[PDB]
């Protein structure tokens, strides 16, 4: 079968095949969309399956299917699991993987870059101080003085569930956020939860408005530990604004390495609980979302005050003239100290020509039009205009609970 | 069975039951999702089984569920449809069908309105000048002179597919496009094709660049006629900046009154091929769309050079900057004639209030979050963070294809 997407702005109609690949459930049904929703232990019987389709994606991608070294790999992994009720992956398989499943992550729109991707093979790491070790190593490879490349540490998968390695940090640097006795929050919204939980485990809070936060490390399913992260290896970029001298006295600065650290990666039945991966910033995930949402660090309003922009209604749109003025502010300070960050409009037409290599290429690029479009200007950004087919491929990154609501305590 | 809705700004979380009654298809299945996907005669026996449906929820609503008038109503039109292969509604009916098909209508952020909506009853027109009549009229009572009211004008139902009534125009009003010998485009770039089928039809073009169309009204299965809107009942406004003076003289107006043409309106299983309806605009619309798609007007550079902003480079964001000031002018144009308009700030605010509304009084609002989340400046609005859940109520307006394709002349 086929299904074609077209594109309103260009015309451009193109089939997809890929689709006829994808195996997981969406959420929608015939009756119901679930588009907009955000969140819409295996057998040795339900994993053989999965390590086989894996390996013949894999094996065809080097050009061997059907070879003695696709067939005895086969084998050797069947009898694997027979054996140990699991299997382990070649270090060459694992990079396949977990460079497909970001190729294969749908809400994600900077896949143009997903075959330049460093992989650190953590899987022989059995402790918490190992896990910190191999982060520090990590944060220093990709942050790389400003320069920043992409890549992923992958610690020991899941066996029975009850030894799992996680890192209870939602990224691996982010500011803490201490909700005061008055109601008000100091720093960053978003984090008060599992800043408490630092504080807890025995973190002394600085409590200022951007404290880089410690890692909370869980190794073979015991409890977690605390590490600082060197404050020599966290580039930072004070904001400013190239017109608005008085934009840096606003205080703000950011994080320059955008490191996801919560993600599940499956590659071949396998479950690596623990696999942060980092990449660069566009500039409106800063600009928009952490610095313009009002549930994080909601500065529209006294940045629109120092602009003095006629704020009793909302029809001047001075929401949205401050919110371009502290994007422009993002990007220009980022690129001032010589620290990599694409803008929305670069970032999309990239994805758009990405996008259509793969159909050409592959048979499709599976697509979630919700997280692609950027949350300013869309459709001045060729995205807009796009139609998408979201459907889930395997390898692939997949959201899992918070530790902290699963954990077994051991004391 | 039943789910749930999460917003993600206020933690706020709502259940929809609404859903369980859905009918049609979404083009969505467990392995695909179409979310942002455009586009993803009925017999006695289809028939009765959409009447039932639409009557019980219509005696339901006015707490007659069950009544002897019920069954009553449900007994004349099982033997009306029996007789004739089809039936007729009720004034009463058919004003409840047109205001749930807005009510349902999941792609529009304007429903907290549904409840208040002027249906004119067109059903009597026999002819492509009684639709003009009726389209003048409509017209001007939506305008009233800038302070905008929302109506929809019904004529009559299909029958055997042969005898449509069609408006051929996508809205009652809108700009000509003309592709040049420059190789440019003229006007609307949007309108060429339906342009080229006015002239052919006899339209003598102006060849401006904001030229009102003609309608081009189909009656009884006809051939389409004619007829151009009186100028005075065309309500425009020219687009100033209240700060950059030069801003008028890029040229630039819009009209008042959007009214969409194009669409079918379904209300228990009878299917009206010809339903205007109208409201006004969100701003984005005009100054997003309108104004900024690489596709439409355009205008987006022309701004930019006025403004002296550095186009050398992506990153100093001078599309979002002309973009907003394009965003001001409209609206400011607007409030200053005095002609109806809501900013995207406080549209999608009342649609927030709405969906509450509908979760608390009818288990549900189907939404589209493809298209409720305005064009610029998404997640500054509240309905960015509130998760939607889409699907197909009836009544309903459906989309249907260009009749050029479908007529046969
Ligand atoms: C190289 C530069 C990259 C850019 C500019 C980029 C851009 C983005 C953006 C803007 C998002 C949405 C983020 C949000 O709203 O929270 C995203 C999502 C995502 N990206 Fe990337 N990306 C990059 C690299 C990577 C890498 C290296 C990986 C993994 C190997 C990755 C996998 C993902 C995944 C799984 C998501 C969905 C996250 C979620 O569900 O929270 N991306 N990307
Ligand atoms: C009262 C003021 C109204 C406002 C501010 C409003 C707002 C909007 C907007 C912004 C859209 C998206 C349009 C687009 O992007 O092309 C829309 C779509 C839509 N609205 Fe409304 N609306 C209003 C009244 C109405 C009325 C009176 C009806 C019917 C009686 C209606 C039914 C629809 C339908 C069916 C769509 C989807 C149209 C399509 O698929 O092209 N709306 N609404
Ligand atoms: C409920 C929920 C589900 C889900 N799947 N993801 C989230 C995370 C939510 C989704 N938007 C905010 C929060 O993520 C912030 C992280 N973004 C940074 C980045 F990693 F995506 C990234 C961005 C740019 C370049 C590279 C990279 Cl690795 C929340
Ligand atoms: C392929 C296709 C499918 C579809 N369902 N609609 C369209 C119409 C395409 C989709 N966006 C643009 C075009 O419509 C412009 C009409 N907008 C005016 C209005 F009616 F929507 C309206 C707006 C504001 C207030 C009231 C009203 Cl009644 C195209
Ligand atoms: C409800 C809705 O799905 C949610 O707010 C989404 C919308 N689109 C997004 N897109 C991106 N890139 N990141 C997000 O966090 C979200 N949030
Ligand atoms: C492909 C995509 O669905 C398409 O560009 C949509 C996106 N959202 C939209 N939203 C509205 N309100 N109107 C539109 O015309 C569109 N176009
Ligand atoms: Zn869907």
């Amino acid at each position: 079968r086929f299904l074609k997407v077209k594109n309103w702005e260009t015309d451009v109609v193109l089939t997809d095949t890929l689709h006829l690949k994808s195996t997981l459930e969406t959420g929608c049904t015939e009756h119901i969309c679930m588009g907009s929703i955000m969140l819409p232990v295996r057998t040795k019987d339900q994993l053989f399956p999965l390590a086989k389709e894996f390996l013949d994606q894999y094996y065809s991608s080097i050009k061997r299917f059907g070879s003695k070294a696709h067939m005895d790999r086969l084998e050797e992994v069947n009898k694997e699991i027979e054996s140990t009720s699991t299997y382990q992956l070649k270090d060459t398989e694992l990079i396949y993987g977990a460079k497909h499943a970001w190729r294969n992550a749908s809400r994600c729109v900077g896949r143009i870059q997903w075959s330049k991707l460093q992989v650190f093979d953590a899987r022989d790491c059995t402790t918490a101080h190992g896990m910190f070790n191999y982060i520090c190593n990590h944060v220093k490879y990709a942050t790389n003085k400003g320069n920043l490349r992409s890549a992923i540490t992958i610690f020991p998968q899941r066996t029975d569930g009850k030894h799992d390695f996680r890192v209870w940090n939602s990224q691996l640097i982010r500011y803490a956020g201490y909700k005061q006795p008055d109601g008000s929050t100091l720093g960053d919204p978003a984090n008060v939860q599992f800043t408490e939980i630092c504080i807890q485990q025995g973190w002394k809070a600085p409590r200022g408005r951007f404290d880089v936060l410690p890692l909370l490390l869980q190794a073979n399913g015991n409890d977690p530990e605390l590490f600082q992260i060197p404050p020599e290896l966290v580039l930072e970029v004070p904001i400013r604004h190239p017109k608005f001298d008085w934009f840096k006295d606003l205080g703000l600065k950011w994080y320059g390495l955008p490191a996801v650290s919560n993600m599940l990666l499956e590659i071949g039945g396998l479950e690596f609980s623990a696999c942060p991966f980092s990449g660069w910033y566009m500039g409106t995930e800063i600009g928009v979302r952490d610095y313009c949402d009002n549930s994080r660090y909601n500065i529209l309003e006294e940045v629109a005050k120092k602009m003095d922009l006629d704020m009793r209604k909302t029809s001047s749109l001075w929401k949205d003239q401050a919110l371009v003025e502290i994007n422009i502010a993002v990007l220009y300070s980022f690129q001032s100290d010589k620290v990599t960050i694409v803008d929305h409009h670069s970032a999309t037409e990239s994805f758009i020509k990405h996008m259509e290599n793969e159909y050409r290429c592959r048979g499709g690029c599976p697509a979630d039009w919700v997280w692609i479009v950027p949350p300013m200007s869309g459709s001045i950004t060729p995205v807009f205009h796009q139609e998408m087919l979201n459907y889930r491929l395997t390898p692939s990154f997949e959201y899992q609970p918070d530790p902290w609501n699963t954990h077994v305590w051991k004391g």
